[PDB]
């Protein structure tokens, strides 16, 4: 008894994933995903490009807001990706069966969505969303270029084998400004050492803090906005008190040290 659709009981706070408008961040570059999570539209003479999605259910959310900014399903060209994790590459299956979207990713973020986030490293089968494949499979440092706006891919493993930084440098009010995308540097709940599917996570994590410190960073964004501390709901002053690249990166590091000094004590 009991329809295949009707047997799940999913947890759901109505405080999570709140909807909301575009907000600008610069001439060409919006947030459209929800108040809690990342979602960044930039627009080109040439075709949109979309830097993550959040949750499988915001699709449709995202797809209005992309008609609201004129972006119509044929006119979203790229997906980029922080890292596979369901709450950020959650709509992207949906969205590419929906519009003519193509993935560019690297390997290791690529494996991870083309099997739904199952086998995580740390999390098991326990946060698997909708498959999706890769179009295009990127290079540390390899750039991509839409309509003028170059994207350049900074690896940044940890969070997942394939976190990645994507920098882009757009305008605002006359003059250039360099925003970078860097994905979550947090470690949560993850067993740091002797982990036997993750052996050189600690020297990974090490690098990717430093790598994060030195992007090309007039604007830090994160998937989860409260990671860098902008508040998306605050309108005009989104980002009025946004870390740094320097402050988010050694904030992350001060956590993970702390983590890695819990894990290592004597019982
Ligand atoms: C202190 C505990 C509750 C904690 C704090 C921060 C995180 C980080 C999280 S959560 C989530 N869904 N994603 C992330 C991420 O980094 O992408 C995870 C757990
Ligand atoms: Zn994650
Ligand atoms: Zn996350």
């Amino acid at each position: 008894e009991v329809p295949l659709p009707q047997l799940r009981a999913y947890t759901v706070d109505a405080s999570w994933l709140q909807p909301m408008a575009p907000l600008q961040i610069a001439d060409h570059t919006w947030q459209i995903g929800t108040e809690d999570l990342t979602a960044l539209l930039v627009q080109t003479p040439d075709g949109a490009v979309l830097l993550d999605g959040g949750m499988p259910q915001m699709a449709s959310h995202l797809l209005d807001n992309m008609k609201a900014r004129g972006v119509t399903p044929r006119d979203l060209r790229l997906i980029l990706l922080s890292h596979a994790h369901a709450d950020h590459a959650g709509p992207v299956a949906e969205l590419k069966r929906r519009t003519g979207a193509k993935v560019a990713a690297n390997a290791e973020s690529a494996v991870l969505l083309a099997r739904g986030g199952s086998d995580d490293l740390h999390f098991g089968d326990g946060i698997t969303y909708p498959p999706a494949n890769a179009d295009r499979i990127v290079m540390d440092g390899e750039v991509i270029t839409v309509g003028g706006i170059v994207f350049t891919a900074h690896f940044m493993a940890g969070h997942t084998p394939g976190s990645t930084a994507w920098t882009w440098t757009d305008t605002r009010n006359g003059k250039p400004v360099r925003i970078a995308y860097a994905d979550s540097l947090s470690a949560p709940g993850y067993q740091l050492q002797g982990n036997p599917r993750y052996p050189h996570l600690i020297e990974d994590y090490r690098r990717s803090f430093a790598t994060v410190r030195a992007l090309p960073c007039d604007v830090l964004l994160t998937p989860h906005p409260g990671a860098s501390n902008w508040d998306y709901a605050a309108g005009a002053r989104a980002g009025a008190k946004a870390l740094t690249c320097k402050a988010y990166a050694d904030a992350a590091e001060q956590k993970f040290d702390g983590q890695l000094a819990k894990e290592t004590a004597g019982a």
